[PDB]
C-alpha cells in the first residue's frame, strides 16, 4: 500500500503511532513525506534517524524548515531555541544524517499514480516538465560540495514571478520559494511571500495557488503540506493538504492512496 504524511515536525510518536495504525510494512508498503521532518516537535533525531533508515520504502521531499536545518548546520543561519533542533544538532551522527538529508528531493513524481508531490505544491505557472528541470536544478546545488552557498543564496522574497528567462541567484530562489514557502498567488500566479492565513481570512485579491488552474494540477494529483493554517480544508478534488498541524497541537494525518482513507493521529502535547 502507498501512504502520505504530512508535515511532522520532530513528533516522532506521533509518526510511529500512526505507521502502527496502518501495520506500514517496508517492502510491502511505501511512505511519502510532505517534509518539515524537523524542527519545534521534540524528536527531530529521531525522526530523521527512521526516515533515512526506511531507504527505498520512502519517497521524501524537503521543506523550508528541512532547509533551514540545513543552513544551521552549516553555519550559515542561526540556530533559534525555538526550534529543538539541538540534540539533532550535536548528535554523533549529525553529519551522516544531514548529508543524506540534503541529498534528498524536492519533488517526487509517480506515473503510475498521476501523483505529485512537493512540500507546499506547484505553482500554477509551472507545467511539468518545468517542475522537473527546476526540481533537478535545486537538488543539484544542494547535494554538491557547495551547498552552503545556495543555502545563503537561498533567503529573500523576490522575484515572485516565474519566467524561463530568469537566472542565477534570482532564478534559484524562485524555484525554492516556490517549492518551499508557497501559500497565496496574485491572480497572474504571482506569489505572494506575507500572508500565511487561512484562504477565508487572505485578503484581495489573494487566492490559494491550487485555485488558480495550472497544467500539472489539471493532469495529475498534487499532494503537499506545509500550509497549516489551511488545516487539511478546502481544497479541490485531486488536491491533497496533508499539513493538519501536529507540532501546533493538531493532528498527524494520513492518506492511504489505494483506497483514498484518512487516518489521523492525535497530537500529544
Ligand atoms: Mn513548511
Ligand atoms: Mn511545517
Amino acid at each position: 500500500a502507498t501512504y502520505l504524511i504530512g508535515d511532522v515536525h520532530g513528533c516522532y510518536d506521533e509518526l510511529i503511532a500512526l505507521l502502527h495504525k496502518v501495520e506500514f510494512t517496508p517492502g510491502k508498503d511505501t511512505l511519502w513525506l510532505t517534509g518539515d521532518l524537523v524542527a519545534r516537535g521534540p524528536g527531530s533525531l529521531d525522526v530523521l534517524r527512521y526516515v533515512k533508515s526506511l531507504g527505498d520504502s520512502v519517497r521524501l521531499v524537503l521543506g523550508n524548515h528541512d532547509l533551514h536545518l540545513l543552513a544551521v548546520f552549516a553555519g550559515i543561519s542561526r540556530n533559534k531555541p525555538k526550534d529543538r533542533l539541538t540534540p539533532l544538532l550535536e548528535a554523533p551522527d549529525a553529519d551522516e544524517l544531514l548529508n543524506w538529508l540534503r541529498r534528498q528531493p524536492l519533488l517526487q513524481i509517480d506515473e503510475e499514480k498521476k501523483l505529485v508531490m512537493a512540500h507546499a505544491g506547484i505553482t500554477p505557472q509551472w507545467d511539468l516538465q518545468t517542475a522537473k528541470e527546476c526540481a533537478r536544478d535545486v537538488e543539484a546545488v544542494l547535494s554538491s560540495d557547495s551547498y552552503p552557498f545556495f543555502l545563503d543564496a537561498m533567503y529573500g522574497d523576490m522575484p515572485n514571478n516565474w519566467s524561463p528567462e530568469l537566472r542565477g541567484l534570482g532564478r534559484l530562489r524562485f524555484i525554492t520559494n516556490a517549492f518551499t514557502r508557497m501559500r497565496f498567488c496574485f491572480p497572474n500566479g504571482q506569489l505572494d511571500m506575507y500572508s500565511k492565513e487561512s484562504p477565508e481570512e487572505a485578503p484581495a485579491p489573494l487566492k490559494p495557488w491550487f485555485a488558480i488552474p495550472g497544467p500539472v494540477a489539471e493532469e495529475y494529483s498534487i499532494a503537499f503540506g506545509h500550509w497549516a493554517s489551511l488545516e487539511g480544508k478546502g481544497t479541490p478534488e485531486g488536491i491533497y493538504a496533508l499539513d493538519t498541524g501536529c507540532c501546533w497541537g493538531g493532528t498527524l494525518t494520513c492518506l492511504r492512496w489505494e483506497d483514498k482513507q484518512y487516518f489521523v493521529q492525535p497530537s500529544n502535547r
